[PDB]
């Protein structure tokens, strides 16, 4: 029941640090003849890297993908330790490589005649290792779409969103790269809920992967709604990387620069955007604002069907 | 035509930089016989100190108000300079004190037997100077009513208000005294906006200096509404300090801890606010967030009465 | 025994957070007539101020000097808190004015025909103070002669030295300020060893006043002699000030741009003095890198002589 | 005329920007039988990395050591821009390999049974990310040995060193590795100075390779000796890591903490030296501060002695 990509699907490498966000991210990419997902490599933020992999893998077990090739990253964020402090997947019915991770994504990349697209979901530490050690692949590099940052309002602390404030070094050097991003952060990701009915639609898509996927939306619905946010549907953060990949008219957009605070005493982590044009900077990241939200379930549920 | 302050009028100290959104605070503060004001003192932003002392006095020639003690203070923010890059209001009729300003404040805080509400409405340089020269008289300062900062975006860097932003040092200063704030910022001044139909019933009170608010009123409609923003009506912003000592409960607020940025590459002048109470800090500000709009004008409106 | 000021003295003021090495220095000013000090002003940096002003109190008794103008100042530092974690002075004879410092140190400089030299030997919390509030004045201040600092090597910090360590801010908007400085750094003051026969010459002086100093120099030798630091004889610093105000000649002084940093992770309080004009900035202090240490013990030798 | 190893050899990676300080360095390295490089990476500080990369083949080409393993490492620094702004070495005789250097350097670490020293004497770009890509063969590693840092004192700012100067970031991921450390700052290559005689001593070597370096301590006389300096002889900065290799007993040492500076206003790449144990800190490094200067030349003469 592996998808099989068409040979005009666009390129990409997923990054991801997963807990559940990044599952039906990699559930979704996984899902589309549209995309050809050449490697998974896995980052740390709140867990250790052991167990990302291993999650990693358990969801490669669910969607019998034991043929993607799969390597751990960084073991912790360039400049900084890592912040440690649900439903269950399958185990694992396969290993990993032993291949570097960086070293996996400059084969793919390098092997690739189409330029690539990065993936990142988690702290952006493998990517930023790959931009400054292969400066030669840059131009095989079609763009970096990545979950992070936060137009003025942080998850984490007040300023900063958790992927960058996990390694805003990373970030930083990500978006001082010169590749092409688009960056997909809490201001779309918060309108990206999902309601009661929702999932039931999910949950009657007639396979295991949508239930699988149902389950976690539950799970969501529980514990991703902190009243103080005020939502009314759990939000999918992640998985909104892959819905702009498939159908970017679903999104707002805008063309700004962005830059990541590295020293600041109450910033460290925030992505400073200029929405508004004040700095006269050029731009270096399509920034998404918002989004169709009853489309982002609509596509949702067209793509796990795939799985039937 | 002056208004006599009732014996239990809140006694204030206006501590403004005027130009124009300055004066229509003055003039509504002035307008009430709920606030006493004891001094009006000048700070200085985006034009030279000699020019909002001047602007200072012709408002109060407006308002025929020579009596009250005027002081012009600091020349320039505290470890910076200053930042330099409409209708007419009357020539001064009057001098204004030769007293230093914090020294004119210093007086009126020791002199008055109820604790005094200082309101400062441009950059908090003078502000910052008496809690750090006067420890002494912290105990007669009710709490400090400010215009400035913004919970998350900015209107001058990305990340960064006005105010905060010509003297993040001073600001730093009042938010670390234990002196109680109120911060009136971008976040509820954004949404104090002034309709066509707003200005028309400003204009129909009979008497002069209506016609003078509703005259700058018509050049914010002009100037004050880059469609960048996407106001449907020109925002006023320092007068909603003065609403919120007349009808605080206009406003939406909660008590939060705000940090100000004096350190980051991208960020210095930033207010950081922690609304969603991630950091476990203090609250040591009351953040005013959004307002009654139509009540607001409806206070603007009955206030201006009172020179009829 | 009061010793009166030549007319034609300089005009000082001195600001000092007294424990031991202040005292000498007040002892060595206030033995001159060619020294005219106008106040004593008193900061506070790991003592509280109450502490550093009763013994500006206990020294100007021993000194006889209950005339002396003399006011506590700034309760702590700008935009931070005090660091609080030897023989006996007289009990004090007198109260202190209660006028502000600030105040006190405005209505001497303006009183002064000749422009003033203010003399720090604590943080500079009060100097900046002053200097953002009186702008008017600068032209009557002659220079501000300090001890503060280190090209390089501090002895709170790797980078810092105490006293710029205790206010960065207040240091950095001195060092701002346009009025011409001298600094007293560790770089100096290192080398002003005071040995024993030094000592035995000093108590050989036939005073009470002498009696007092060689006392406080035992009981640095004991205790300012950490081996670590490789001195030979206990270093004396705040009175480094008083002997380049009487024979500057002592020292070997370089004109060079100094910053002060309150930015950095490592080094908050660091002055960072670019002695090898590797910036291209314009210098803004005369700084003292070294002096003639048998020159300057005849010096104090010599002043405390005049209280025989 | 290659010089072999000994089987009891200490194993390096040579990382270096050539210029004329690394080639000496190089030309030490090669010249002992004690010592065995495995590779030779290049670094880019303040030439274009394609002409360090041509310099190292220049200087491999000079010692007849077309066998090296030599491969051209990142071309800019982590997360700023490179800083763009003598006698002749031979054409190079051979190509450098095409495999990336980081990649390189963990085959050498990799395939050596003895844990290898690591030797950079340019900016730390390309050993930093080998540290964070590499974290398994950290125990690999033996220890760092860099010329970098000023424990108080800079040579390209007033605080920052040159190398450390150019890729702070890099510096910091270094020091902050776990990974055993010798810092070979400006506190002791300002003390390693080569004298008239010591030139003449080296030219009167019988061999080419001796004739070479005698021409670059010429051109050192009277290029490198800035009178601000004040330097006798010419200092030779980057062949104290190699010194330190053969003769650690040459230098005076101690343990200390050391922090690299990334944040602050006027000290970014300060390297803040703990010598005095002020902050209770572990010692992250061995740190030189003095040098035998007699010694370190009779070292380098007996060394190139090994070319005859
Ligand atoms: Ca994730
Ligand atoms: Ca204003
Ligand atoms: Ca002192
Ligand atoms: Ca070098």
């Amino acid at each position: 029941k592996a998808i099989r990509p068409l040979a005009s699907a666009t390129p990409i490498i997923l990054d991801c640090d997963p807990g559940h966000d990044d599952a039906i991210s990699l559930i979704l990419a996984l899902s589309s003849e549209r995309l050809n997902p050449l490697a998974v490599t896995t980052s740390a933020g709140n867990q250790t890297p052991d167990k990302t992999l291993n999650n990693a893998l358990r969801i490669l077990t669910l969607l019998n993908r034991a043929d993607m090739p799969v390597a751990g990253g960084a073991v912790k964020p360039l400049a900084r330790e890592l912040i440690i402090a649900g439903p269950k997947l399958p185990d694992p019915s396969f290993d990993p490589l032993t291949q570097n991770a960086i070293e996996l994504m400059a084969e793919k990349v390098r092997q690739s005649a189409v330029p690539v697209t990065l993936v990142p979901s988690g702290p952006l530490t493998n990517i930023a290792l790959f931009i400054a050690n292969y400066p030669e692949l840059h131009s095989k590099v079609e763009r970096i779409v990545l979950m992070g940052g936060a137009a003025g309002v942080g998850n984490w602390t007040p300023a900063a969103e958790f992927n960058i404030f996990v390694d805003p070094e990373a970030a930083d050097m990500v978006f001082k790269s010169g590749i092409p991003i688009t960056m997909c952060g809490l201001d779309v990701t918060h309108e990206a809920q999902i309601m009661d009915e929702d999932i039931e639609r999910i949950r009657a898509i007639p396979n295991p992967v949508a239930q699988c996927v149902a389950e976690l939306l539950d799970f969501f619905m529980i514990y991703h709604r902190d009243p103080k946010w005020g939502f009314t549907g759990a939000p999918l953060h992640d998985p909104c990387t892959i819905a702009w990949l498939l159908k970017p008219e679903l999104f707002t957009a805008q063309e700004c620069w962005v830059g990541v605070e590295t020293k600041g005493e109450y910033t460290q982590g925030m992505t400073v955007v200029d929405r508004y044009q004040l700095t006269g900077k050029t731009a270096n990241a399509t920034v998404l604002f918002d989004l169709d939200r009853q489309g982002f379930v609509d596509l949702i549920v067209d793509c796990l069907s795939a799985y039937n």
